[PDB]
């Protein structure tokens, strides 16, 4: 019925880029239907839940700039998957995005992407149209 | 000819626990060949390397407490290629484990074991004996 788009962020990592990641939602949604945690016992569910998001996702966009564990296995669920992935990173004195996800992109299906606050929405559109 | 034990531990992420992160290799050492990074354009390399000790290693143990996306990529990769996962997470005033890690566990293939650092090697002998 509509295109999936899933989206991760850092929580339990860090909620430094919370305002940013709603500014990449609320764009991502021109595109297609986006799957994401609505952030304020129960982690199984959480896991449940994005792993099936992950899964019938069109495309899983993950903003990885602040170290998650979290981000990092959907990412790795989502390589296994075969996923079309789309990571966005921003350089910074003293942050060097993680080698696993540098090193695991190939330039089409899995894509890193380092930008700037700025340029987000703009990053989006040029990918998604 | 030896049982493989992949060890993985946050590097870009922050090497607050490099220390820790010796004294669990060198435990783990009496109960296989440890596959681990030696850590002091290169990251595809690194990545290649890290797939590959992880998914010809027997158990993959990984110290959860520092976030890391490298570190949840592996586990990530690992749950998909079914492997006995060991999980090792230090509580700490402000610091809650990942939802993605906790919630992957199942008690038994994927295990995820709440320690502090002074009983370390009592727990490693513990689940390899
Ligand atoms: O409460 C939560 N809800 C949730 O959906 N997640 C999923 C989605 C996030 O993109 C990702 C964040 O992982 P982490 O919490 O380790 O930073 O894991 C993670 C948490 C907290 O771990
Ligand atoms: O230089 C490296 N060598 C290496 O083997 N890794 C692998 C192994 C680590 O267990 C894990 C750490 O990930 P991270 O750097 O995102 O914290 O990724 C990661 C790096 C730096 O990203």
């Amino acid at each position: 019925m509509r295109p999936a788009l899933y989206f991760c962020g850092s929580i339990r990592g860090g909620r430094e880029d919370r305002t940013l990641y709603e500014r990449i939602v609320s764009r991502l949604r021109r595109f297609g239907t986006v799957l994401t945690e609505h952030v304020a016992g129960g982690d199984r569910l959480i896991h449940e839940q994005n792993l099936e998001w992950l899964q019938q996702a069109d495309v899983v966009v993950a903003e990885v700039t602040q170290p998650s564990l979290g981000v990092g296995y959907e990412l790795g669920r989502a390589v296994a998957f075969n996923k079309r992935i789309l990571c966005l990173f921003r350089p910074q004195s003293g942050r060097v995005l993680s080698a696993m996800i540098r090193g695991a992109a190939d330039g089409s299906r899995f894509q890193v992407w380092d930008y700037e606050e700025g340029e987000v929405e703009a990053l989006l559109d040029r990918y998604f149209e």
